[PDB]
């Protein structure tokens, strides 16, 4: 579709069979989600936002639907003010910026 | 143009006489720039991202130029770790997400 930016670009995603709201964020390298359960082992990452650094859990090869578009990729879980979908999955679902 | 999301979407802006690089961020409510001088009135503001909040100065009705597109809008100045263009100005130059 085509999403204008007069509001927050909030969409519905599906991960682990549950629906969630998340924010499509082109200023983000990475995709980071609020606390939740995911299968398998995880690795550490430090990621930096506008406000400083947080520690998150990295899970790889995780299926996720963004707006009904299927992707499988890396998901971080951590203390974030919102769910955000960063470039790493935006490119999987064929996103570009246009003006 | 059409801008890809394989890489960070960085662009040049002219503002306040200076050239600057900055990051087209669809997730950002506001536009925030590193420390710099702007004319006229301002008020203090706390803004929130990953890792918490920072204090900025808010100037309104500032002329900016982005990729040759003139807009006018609110610009926050402060100790952000990188320059970001937010939805408040992205709208004015007709920028949308597409997939
Ligand atoms: C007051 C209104 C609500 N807050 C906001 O709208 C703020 N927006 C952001 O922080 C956001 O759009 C992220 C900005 C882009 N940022 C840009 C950015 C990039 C690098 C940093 C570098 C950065 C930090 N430290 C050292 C080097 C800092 C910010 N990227 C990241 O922070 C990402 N980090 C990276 O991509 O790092 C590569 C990531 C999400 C994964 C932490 C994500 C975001 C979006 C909305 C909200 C509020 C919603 C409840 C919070 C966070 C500011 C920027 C306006
Ligand atoms: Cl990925
Ligand atoms: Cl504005
Ligand atoms: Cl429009």
């Amino acid at each position: 579709p085509q999403i204008t930016l007069w509001q927050r670009p909030l969409v519905t995603i599906k991960i682990g069979g549950q629906l969630k709201e998340a924010l499509l964020d082109t200023g983000a390298d990475d995709t980071v989600l609020e606390e939740m359960s995911l299968p398998g082992r995880w690795k550490p990452k430090m990621i930096g936002g506008i406000g400083g650094f947080i520690k998150v859990r990295q899970y790889d090869q995780i299926p996720i639907e963004i707006c009904g578009h299927k992707a499988i990729g890396t998901v971080l879980v951590g203390p974030t003010p919102t769910n955000v979908i960063g470039r790493n999955l935006l490119t999987q679902i064929g996103c570009t910026l246009n003006f």
